[PDB]
């Protein structure tokens, strides 16, 4: 079995492999990346995602989240307050002012410390889940608005044709910025790319081992797991690393810089923070190995975790069965 022990793997393509999308994620899965959930790609010295940043200013975030913790530094939730719209040059100079700027710090080991022991002192604004791109039409490879479509995916595994579209969404961040511990919509994979600023650090618990992480989020989070059997679903708890080796959960962090992609893999929880102004850009994807997964993926009907049009086709043929219950969360 290759990568026992599931740590993160980074690769790093040629201008030739970067060609084929589908062919280098079963290259890496044929390596065991995916056992890990999370993966880094550096591509080739060649590639461009596009010419320069210098006209994103005008980009208008509709609703930047403040994100208000509660709970005890290592133990925590969050809650996203609605803020007034502003543009992505307004976001810019908040970010940079005195009071929600990066402090000084050593090395990402030092800010990471930092981090974890003052987040839920502060409630930075995250300019999130906001519909487009910024990958040149003329970019060729590895471009998350021309990627194979997820419904064209079951189509082409499961012979059913379905409604739903698949559209990338950008991250403006800041300094504390936060995503909470989750797996993606469906169990589906996600493609990252760090288009500009500064580093985002990621935690990751490997697929085969994320059971261990949602007993745990049950026992830290009590109130939430008696009013949802998925509340991870929500998208708002947050566990610090010394708590996860306290209790023992299996897990890796790892830095992402500006220029890499990362990848991460059916039902590999993931969490993290970003150091300081920067804009990612991010896609939903599936492989022919994730269809099994879809079939088994939790769900929140609660009412709480509210989501895209498109995962109902995928919940109404994966999960016939879960979804009378699921849509009444959704109505
Ligand atoms: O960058 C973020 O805030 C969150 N990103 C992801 O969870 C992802 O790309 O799957
Ligand atoms: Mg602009
Ligand atoms: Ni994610
Ligand atoms: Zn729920």
């Amino acid at each position: 079995a290759q990568n026992p022990n599931c740590n993160i793997m980074i690769f790093h393509p040629t201008k030739e492999e970067f060609n084929d999308f589908d062919k280098y994620i079963a290259y890496m899965e044929s390596q065991g990346a995916h056992r890990a959930g999370l993966a880094k790609i550096i591509p080739p010295k060649e590639w461009k995602a596009r010419e320069t940043y210098d006209n994103i200013s005008e980009i208008l975030i509709a609703t930047p989240l403040q994100q208000v913790a509660s709970g005890r530094a290592g133990v925590f939730t969050q809650y996203h307050k609605k803020k007034k719209a502003m543009t992505v040059g307004e976001y810019r100079h908040l970010a940079n002012s005195k009071k929600y700027q990066t402090p000084p710090h050593q090395n990402f080991e030092d800010l990471e410390r930092k981090y974890w022991k003052n987040r839920i002192y502060n409630s930075p604004i995250y300019g999130a889940d906001i519909s487009g791109s910024l990958f040149d039409e003329n970019t060729k490879q590895w471009n998350l608005g021309h990627l194979g479509t997820i419904q064209d995916l079951l189509e082409k595994e499961c012979g059913v044709v379905i409604e739903g579209v698949n559209t990338p969404y950008l991250y403006f961040g800041m300094w504390k910025t936060t995503f909470a511990w989750h797996t993606e919509d469906m169990d589906l994979y996600s493609i990252n790319y760090l288009h500009l600023g500064e580093p985002k650090t990621w935690y990751v618990v490997p697929p085969e081992h994320g059971q261990r992480l949602e007993r745990l989020a049950r026992e830290l989070f009590p109130g939430s797991s008696r009013g949802c059997g998925a509340f991870l679903r929500h998208k708002v708890a947050l566990i610090s690393p010394t708590v996860l080796k306290e209790n023992g959960i299996p897990f890796n962090r790892i830095t992402q810089e500006a220029g890499e992609f990362m990848v991460t893999f059916p039902y590999g929880y993931h969490a993290g923070f970003n150091h300081g102004f920067n804009c990612a850009e991010a896609i939903n994807f599936a492989t022919p190995r994730w269809i099994d997964y879809g079939k088994m993926a939790s769900q929140c009907s609660c009412g709480e975790a509210r989501v895209t049009f498109s995962m109902d086709a995928f919940v109404r043929i994966l999960q016939p069965e879960r979804y009378d219950l699921w849509k009444r969360g959704q109505d």
